[PDB]
């Protein structure tokens, strides 16, 4: 159905990898394009977890849930106040493989790109324009060799600038803001609020400010902090330590000294405003060439629902096998089905998020 055709991901995240996999899997000649200079960059961030009817779902159509569970981690959640422990929800035997386990980025990177053939990840390759010729699209990579491809799968982000072509859609911020950090030897450096963790993910709300934590991400304890965004701002800078830091001492002086230890000695702070891809308006029904979108290029969600690499990993699901089979007459028909399944999942995860991101914000919210 692809038979003598090639396909670029423009993208090597979970999704993109994931999709990589589930055609080459079925004999589809594939690429993935990725900015990252080589498999080692770091990525940012805390853990991911796969949910049965969903992520688990992407893996085991691709072999590799057990490796997944290998390497995933089960974790309790402890949810505290502004200084003690409220809930303690320790992981029960049963439910350890189950719509838990948390993996880190690279761990998981390291399994998808494992399990592909050779050469099908092309690093430092940035995409910066995409065009449109009479068979064919011409791929622009900055200072590097142009690429053409019979369909475009664009895995790339929420921020993707490559969009024009299927969507005119923008995206938009949705009022709240986040704070992350990592702090190495949690148990030397924070050892207070390690200890309040104690081997479980950490969860507290106070005035409008959230605090969530993960202890054991391959040894690091990752969190962050949300809130909505100050009308004032952007007016803190996150290149300057100080800056950050005198703003989270003011928004957390209320706060037991453990969690402001964690503001203390953390090192380095990214400061991000939540964004939405809304999924409010059909895509485009004139597209000049095969073209799509997966992942959070297609819906980029507030991460409070969990909800986030699920959905994308069931688009990578539901677009392979829709690839695959040679049910549709046309790559144009399947990648349209595709689309109409994942405008109703996607906007139910959407809903999902934001009923999450409001309920969470509101003045006197807490987690149970
Ligand atoms: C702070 C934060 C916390 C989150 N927490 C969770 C969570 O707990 N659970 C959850 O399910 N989701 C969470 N999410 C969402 C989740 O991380 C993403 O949904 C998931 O990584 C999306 O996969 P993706 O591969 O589609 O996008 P990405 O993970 O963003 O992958 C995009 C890839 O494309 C590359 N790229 C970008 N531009 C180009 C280009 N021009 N050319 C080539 N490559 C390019 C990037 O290097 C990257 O490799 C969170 C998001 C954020 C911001
Ligand atoms: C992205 N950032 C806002 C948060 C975060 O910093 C962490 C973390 N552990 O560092 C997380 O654990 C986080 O990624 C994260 O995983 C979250 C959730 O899983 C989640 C959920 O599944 C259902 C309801 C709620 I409500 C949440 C809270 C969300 C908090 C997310």
């Amino acid at each position: 159905l692809l038979s003598d055709k090639n396909v670029a991901i423009i993208g090597g995240g979970p999704v993109g990898l994931t999709m990589a996999k589930l055609l080459q899997q079925n004999g589809i000649d594939v690429s993935v394009y990725e900015r990252d200079n080589d498999r080692e960059a770091r990525i940012f961030g805390g853990t991911l977890d796969l949910h049965k009817g969903s992520g688990q779902e992407a893996m085991k159509k691709a072999g590799l849930l057990q490796t997944y569970y290998d390497l995933a981690l089960p974790m309790g959640v402890n949810i505290a106040d502004e200084k003690g422990n409220i809930l303690s929800t320790k992981n029960v035997k049963p439910e350890n493989r189950f719509d838990n386990p948390e993996i880190n980025r690279n761990d998981l990177r390291a399994i998808l790109l494992n399990s592909l053939e050779n050469d099908t990840v092309i690093w430092d390759r940035k995409l910066v324009m995409l065009e449109p010729g009479k068979k064919k699209w011409t791929l622009t990579f900055e200072n590097k060799p142009s690429e053409t491809a019979d369909l475009v799968i664009l895995a790339n982000g929420g921020m993707s600038k490559v969009r024009k072509f299927v969507t005119d859609t923008e995206v938009e911020e949705t009022g709240t803001f986040n704070i992350q950090a990592d702090i190495h030897q949690p148990e030397i450096n924070c050892p207070g609020f390690f200890q309040l963790c104690n081997g479980n993910r950490l969860m507290a709300s106070h005035q409008g400010n959230l605090l969530f934590a993960n202890p054991n991400n391959n040894g690091a304890l990752h969190f962050g902090i949300s809130f909505k965004t100050p009308d004032e701002w952007t007016q803190v800078d996150f290149q300057n330590r100080n800056s950050v830091v005198d703003f989270l001492l003011k928004e957390f002086s209320d706060w037991d000294e453990r969690y402001k230890e964690l503001i203390h000695t953390t090192l380095s702070f990214v400061g991000l405003a939540t964004r939405i891809f809304p999924l409010e308006k059909p895509w485009k029904s004139k597209r000049p060439l095969p073209i799509t979108m997966i992942g959070d290029a297609a819906h980029l969600m507030p991460p409070f629902a969990g909800q986030g690499v699920n959905s994308g990993l069931v688009d990578a699901l539901i677009l392979s096998d829709n690839l695959a089979d040679g049910k549709f007459n046309s790559i144009e028909e399947a990648v349209k089905n595709y689309e109409q399944q994942m405008f109703i999942y996607g906007k139910e995860a959407q809903e999902e998020s934001t009923q999450n991101e409001i309920e969470m914000f509101k003045p006197d919210f807490t987690f149970q």
